[PDB]
């Protein structure tokens, strides 16, 4: 469980963000897709990109980076009272996408490389470790609802 102290790191950090929610989840998908290209493979949508430049340029790719950070952000501002919002993209991530856990390990760390570049003064190692338990929080919740359905591993 975070603390109140910890949430607020979080959100005051995610606050910066929405600032430019469309760059944020360019960089952050791009980043996940080259450190881990397993990653790039589950998107039919995207696996015609193989260069990064490609990848900066595809219109495409920028509108759902900014899905993702919604989707992400709406959970983040729940302050883990996110239920509602976690089944359909668990049940959706579980048996739609087929995206194992260990996939949203690698999103956590790309997301957290990225706030930290843009936001350094809002991103010091008390809201680094602020967002890292929340982004296991995220981890923990899903991770319970694929259990359910079996596909924890
Ligand atoms: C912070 C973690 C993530 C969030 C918030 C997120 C959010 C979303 C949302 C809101 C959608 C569209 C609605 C739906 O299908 O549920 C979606 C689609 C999808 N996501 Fe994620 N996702 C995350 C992580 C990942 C990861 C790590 C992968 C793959 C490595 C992935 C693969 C997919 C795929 C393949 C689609 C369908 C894209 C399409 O063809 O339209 N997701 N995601």
């Amino acid at each position: 469980v975070l603390s109140e102290g910890e949430w607020q790191l979080v959100l005051h950090v995610w606050a910066k963000v929405e600032a430019d929610v469309a760059g944020h989840g360019q960089d952050i998908l791009i980043r996940l897709f080259k450190s881990h290209p397993e990653t790039l493979e589950k998107f039919d949508r995207f696996k015609h990109l193989k260069t990064e430049a490609e990848m900066k340029a595809s219109e495409d790719l920028k509108k759902h980076g900014v899905t993702v950070l919604t989707a992400l952000g709406a959970i983040l501002k729940k302050k883990g009272h996110h239920e509602a919002e976690l089944k359909p993209l668990a049940q959706s991530h579980a048996t739609k996408h087929k995206i194992p856990i260990k996939y949203l390990e690698f999103i956590s760390e790309a997301i957290i490389h990225v706030l930290h570049s843009r936001h350094p003064g809002d991103f010091g190692a008390d809201a680094q470790g602020a967002m890292n338990k929340a982004l296991e929080l995220f981890r923990k919740d899903i991770a319970a609802k694929y259990k359910e359905l079996g596909y924890q591993g």
